[PDB]
Formats: C-alpha cells, structure tokens, sequence
DNA sequence: AATCTATCACCGCAAGGGATAAATATCTAACACCGTGCGTGTTGACTATTTTACCTCTGGCGGTGATAATGGTTGCATGTACTAAGGAGGTTGT
C-alpha cells in the first residue's frame, strides 16, 4: 500500500516525482520504510534522476 | 523521527487477451484530356437610358352650398369604512 499513500499526495505520476530530493522529499502520507530507502536508483533504470 | 511485525492484501511474476500494423487488395478521387456553350470581343442598328423641350396628367388645396331645416342631450362617479375638516345658525353662554 506504499503505491496507494504515495498517489494519495496527488503526486500520482512519475513526471513531478523528479522534483523530490533528499532535501524535502517527505510531504507525502505514511509511506514510512522499504519504498523510501533504496528505490532511488532503480528510479534510474528506467532512467529518471534527483540533484 | 526513528524502529518494525504482522495486517489486509499488491505484488510475485504465470498466463493470455486485444491490438495494430504489416501486406495485400480493394476502393475512390484527382486530374488531364476533350467538348460544349456561354458571356470572349467589336461592331452596328435598334429603341426607347437620359436629358430638355413642349403639350397638356395628377393632385395640390382653397373655397364654401340656401323651398326650408332655430329648447339640447347625457346616463350611471356611488352605495362601503373609516373620520377629519368646513360649513351652517340659533343660542346660552364667554
């Protein structure tokens, strides 16, 4: 359910996700362990990236 | 604001449905030709485009009739409920 709180925040789609740095990347619900720890670089093997 | 165990379940990851795009084959449409006929051109005779002239329409409007005719029309303002004002005039009072 990771996939339900993250669309939740109206961020439903990968095209504004690009904005969420490790800076203030938390605005979202819950979404609270194994989605927020390591993802952020298979996020760059489709091919999107953070900075 | 970090940790996770233990929810209700999404992912874990097998299957299979539709899709679309390739190739084929059909359709139509765009064109180039040709032929028709119309609105390509000047000229010429017509007759009635316009003007002015003349002879003689339509409608401008001014003018007023006489056997005599010589006491008139007009219908419903409103019917209630109030009550404030002015009007009357005799008089018993100021």
């Amino acid at each position: 359910r990771s996939a339900n709180c993250l669309k939740a925040e109206a961020i439903h789609y990968i095209g504004d996700l690009v904005q969420r740095t490790e800076v203030e990347l938390l605005k979202t619900p819950n979404l609270g362990k194994k989605s927020l720890t390591e993802i952020k670089d298979v996020l760059a093997s489709r091919g999107l990236s953070l900075g």
